[PDB]
């Protein structure tokens, strides 16, 4: 019951070292998220900012999240739904990719009445813009092991 989340992933390479910056607002008070991992990527770092941030509310909220990632906004609004009925296996029948992210998201939205806001550019988003230097400031100086990972074939 109005909780602001903002938040962003980044990496450099595929895979290679990446952060995610978050910062989750109530009441006028604002908490900042931010951690780099030695080998992900960026997509990774997208859904990790967005588990991390919700992950955080203790109790149910009524949550307005802010992200301008397409993986996340495509797999909300269109993938998770058939992901579901197909036991999250592709149609080649293979674990979806990011499975372990996904489901870990899932849990976490299904706690809160969520709106999404996707935001397109940094232009006028100075929250985002401050999630992506967080981001970035954390993929060059990594910390921890992204364990669940898989170099993707």
């Amino acid at each position: 019951k109005q909780v602001e989340i903002f938040t962003d992933g980044s990496c450099l390479g595929n895979p290679g070292p990446g952060g995610y910056g978050a910062i989750l607002r109530y009441r006028g008070r604002e908490k900042t998220f931010s951690a780099g991992y030695t080998r992900t990527t960026n997509n990774r770092m997208e859904l990790m900012a967005i588990i991390v941030a919700l992950e955080a509310l203790k109790e149910h909220c009524e949550v307005i999240l802010s992200t301008d990632s397409q993986y996340v906004r495509q797999g909300i609004t269109q993938w998770i739904h058939n992901w579901k009925k197909r036991g999250w296996k592709t149609a080649d029948k293979k674990p979806v990719k990011n499975v372990d992210l996904w489901q870990r998201l899932d849990a976490a939205l299904g706690q809160h009445q969520i709106k999404w806001e996707w935001v397109k550019g940094h232009a006028g988003h100075p929250e985002n813009e401050r999630c992506d230097e967080l981001a970035r400031a954390a993929a060059m100086n990594p910390t921890l092991e992204d364990t669940g990972y898989q170099v993707e074939v």
